[PDB]
């Protein structure tokens, strides 16, 4: 059966949770069910670690490559996709939906939980991330009821960014598709704590690094913003 090593928000401060035969049985323990805000909570393990650090690090690579191949206009928005994703900390995710409110269609859906996990979790935060080939990437505060194309407005697209699309990443690893151009207009409002990607257009990706874009969305949906929380180092 399952042991959860729970770190609560900050990191500093640890519960113990187990064993646990489920996730509908973890997220319901007394000390947790009332008190962790479930979206933002990161459930992981040393094999789902492993596999994202494996994919991040090839997503990296792929940025490098291309970098060196790519026009120089199109290079410099790559350098600059690079740096933000150059201090990313992988945890990996588990796909488990850990809301307790959530209705579990098909036995599947309530995952078994066998051996050591971590749960990591935070706060709702008050502000979203926006990145990629977008000028002024970083922080944002969040607004009520501003859409992604309102956010947009004071961020400049970069050479090579897609014209068409964003991808916003809720807090629990979901994606939804935030059209920006006029032709395909949505009007989508992010939640807080939510990572806006704007990626690579097809037209200037090369079919060797095809994929790219959906490497990157799958880096991001296992991460949460707020942990990185380090001391010393970036």
């Amino acid at each position: 059966q399952g042991m959860v090593t729970i770190y609560l928000p900050g990191e500093q401060q640890t519960l113990s949770v187990g064993p646990v035969e489920n996730v509908a049985q973890l997220v319901t323990q007394p000390q947790l069910r009332d008190r962790l805000w479930w979206p933002g909570a990161l459930l992981t393990d040393s094999a789902a670690k492993a596999k994202a650090l494996k994919d991040y690090q090839h997503v990296m690579a792929q940025l490098a490559s291309w970098e060196a191949e790519a026009d120089d206009d199109v290079a410099a928005t790559i350098k600059s996709v690079r740096q933000q994703l150059l201090n990313l900390n992988i945890t990996g995710r588990l796909p488990v939906k850990l809301d307790p409110d959530f209705v579990r269609v098909d036995e599947n859906s309530n995952p078994p939980l066998v051996g050591d996990y971590t749960l990591y979790t935070v706060q709702r935060p008050v502000t979203i991330t926006l990145l990629g080939a977008v000028s002024g990437a970083g922080q944002l505060p969040w607004l009520a009821g501003r859409s992604v194309t309102d956010y947009l407005q004071d961020h400049p697209r970069l050479a090579g960014a897609d014209k068409n699309n964003v991808m916003v990443i809720t807090p629990e690893g979901e994606t939804v598709v935030a059209p920006v151009a006029l032709w395909n207009k949505r009007h989508v409002e992010p939640p807080p704590g939510s990572q806006l990607w704007l990626g690579f257009s097809a037209h200037v990706l090369p079919e060797k690094y095809a994929d790219l874009n959906d490497q990157i969305v799958s880096v991001l949906t296992q991460r949460v913003p707020e942990l990185e929380h380090h001391h010393h180092h970036h």
